């Protein structure tokens, strides 16, 4: 026996370990796919690659095209090609490799880009130092100073997280602009932590009478100019959020605490209730719901909440969705579905 | 339709890239459990931990408890802990933690700790300029020299990597040495690559008369001091092998091209047919086998194989070390199973 264990046993273990230790590689070998523009390649060739054209193409050494072979082994077992087996071996994309290909309707590649990012990702290696910090994101561990700030500074990496936000953007905003239920009566709206008007515009194309004020960072939206009812507004979110009917948060409360999300919110009821009105606050960020999910569902979103350790953020159930607007003073809330991965909530003060 | 597809199989290929984009946290989470020490705590504990209790032993900020819950929820359903609930939520080891508990026949922590240091794992980023490199190895791209000559100039790197090859030295060592036709009629043997002699010690424990020759760079070697049967001598495998009846090669032939494989092949041929005497060489490696093996091991030694990139390294099938075998001029070869993922091969020149 091995550790008080049958060895049989044990070897089961070891191969569950070894494959945790070496996860990473999944992570890096798509990165490599997307890197080497394999899912476009292939899409361009209009049908299976053989091995042979696709290193013709690559124009890699010869020396390693093995490489490229047990890569492209590996990527395909994964789910992201289907082998197809002839005189050769040839490469065909899947749904999952579909998402990566440039000029669909959702392509996802710069999401894997600014993710996998050496530096952002490398982040992931303090956990440990970061579990010790009082207040310090695991960003700011790693970055040395907060991520807003970082963004300001190194604008290759704030093209990278534009772009990524962006990959996902047309759908989210799409299903947003056909719910009658957030739009009916509105004369106004902020978009609070609205980009560069992403959102907003597709918004104000829907609903040309309506009103919409993108808001965010001086930085983010300087040298922005707005048309007809679109206008932007430099700001600081935790100071002063411009009067509205609504505001909108989209993936905003996910990157705060608990407690700087009750700052937000806070400024968020302050907007919809000067002067007498009574306006409402909509929120698009994941709904952990483990009862009612699919499992895969389910195991996708709790990643997502692990990896919200970058910023110290979260992604919350419906009872600590629940809590913070209590706390922060709404009456009531309602949550429904919108698309994929993402719920719409509605707060009233 | 979204990318001429149904929004539910979207939706279903989404979920699988997410899980492929942030699999690095799997590592990084396992990572950060073994840096913690939490397997200690727990075994040191005697029963299922608390989160109180856990978070009190830790001594993190109230302000990360909840964080360290998040993560231990998320490795818990990996398979490293067993969460037990009653009036509070405890943790238990599984089998596959007690291999990260100090003091386990099988105690594989220090192997988490080698291959997911930053500066290693980084180097996965570069897979695109490696596969572009007509020479180089991944390790070489990254960390500028070739990987034996970077552990001789960084004490650190050197002390984590043997430590790491100890971690599941025993297990081996005492398999190989209950392979009494490996060993009977020996009278002299070269460990090649043999590291401080660790397989050696074990091997003239069991076989007092048996001549051990531990041969590996000079500076693994240096200040080395032998006992009885047991020398060391410092050298280059390309080079030159010491004579001897029998060469063993644990771990080296899958940390070479077939190119480098065929030259140590040539000097260990040669180590073992000097004066007209014929001898054999014994590798210990891993040996595929999609046909064989259980799936779940395919995939680990794939993996592995997938891995060996930082030294252009394989995991070899049948054939392919066959093909080595052949070409080295030896005239034939029998492949055992020797313990868990690795294989005993005997090779007659
Ligand atoms: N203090 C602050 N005030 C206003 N905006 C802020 C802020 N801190 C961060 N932000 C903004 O919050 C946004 C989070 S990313 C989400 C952006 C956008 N709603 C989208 O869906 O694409 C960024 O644009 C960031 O600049
Ligand atoms: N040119 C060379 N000549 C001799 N040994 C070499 C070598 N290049 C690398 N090595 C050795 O090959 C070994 C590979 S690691 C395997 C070590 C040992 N057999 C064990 O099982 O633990 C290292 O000890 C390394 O120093
Ligand atoms: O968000 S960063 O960490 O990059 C910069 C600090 C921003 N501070 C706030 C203070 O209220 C929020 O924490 C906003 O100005
Ligand atoms: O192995 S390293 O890349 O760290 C150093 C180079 C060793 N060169 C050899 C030449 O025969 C093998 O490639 C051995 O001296």
């Amino acid at each position: 026996s091995i550790n008080g264990r049958k060895p049989s046993e044990i070897f089961k273990a070891q191969a569950l370990l070894y494959k945790h230790i070496y996860a990473f590689i999944d992570s890096m070998s798509l990165k490599w796919a997307v890197e080497m523009n394999i899912p476009n390649i292939i899409q361009n060739h209009g049908k299976p690659i053989s091995l042979s054209n696709l290193v013709s193409i690559l124009q890699v050494p010869s020396s390693k095209i093995g490489n490229v072979r047990r890569l492209m082994r590996y990527l395909a077992h994964n789910g992201f090609f289907e082998i197809i087996t002839k005189e050769e071996e040839s490469y065909a994309l899947t749904v999952a490799s579909e998402l990566l290909v440039r000029g669909s309707d959702l392509c996802l590649a710069p999401m894997v880009e600014c993710v996998l990012d050496p530096t952002l990702s490398g982040s992931y290696h303090e956990l440990k130092k970061w579990i010790y910090e009082e207040d310090l994101t695991l960003f700011g561990v790693t970055l040395g100073s907060g991520f807003w700030d970082f963004l300001d500074k190194n604008p290759e990496y704030n093209t990278s997280f534009n772009d990524a936000m962006a990959s996902d953007s047309k759908l989210i905003n799409l299903a947003l602009r056909d719910c009658d239920f957030v739009f009916d009566g509105l004369e106004s709206i902020v978009d609070v932590g609205g980009g560069t008007g992403t959102t907003a515009k597709i918004i104000c194309e829907t609903f040309p009478k309506l009103k919409c004020i993108v808001f965010d960072r001086p930085q983010v939206v300087e040298n922005l100019s707005g048309s007809n009812n679109l206008t932007y507004v430099g700001g600081d979110m935790f100071t002063s959020i411009p009067n509205a009917d609504a505001v909108l948060l989209k993936y905003i409360l996910h990157n705060w605490t608990d407690k700087d999300c009750l700052r937000i919110l806070k400024k968020c009821k302050e907007a919809v209730t000067n002067d007498g009105k009574r306006g409402k606050v909509t929120i698009i960020d994941m709904v952990i719901d483990k009862k009612k999910d699919e499992n895969q569902v389910t195991q996708i979103k709790l990643l997502m909440d692990v990896n919200m350790a970058c910023l110290n953020g979260k992604e919350r159930n419906e009872e600590e969705w629940k809590k913070l607007f209590i706390e922060a003073g709404f009456q009531h809330y309602k949550i429904s579905p919108l698309t994929g991965f993402l719920s719409l909530i509605e707060i009233y003060p």
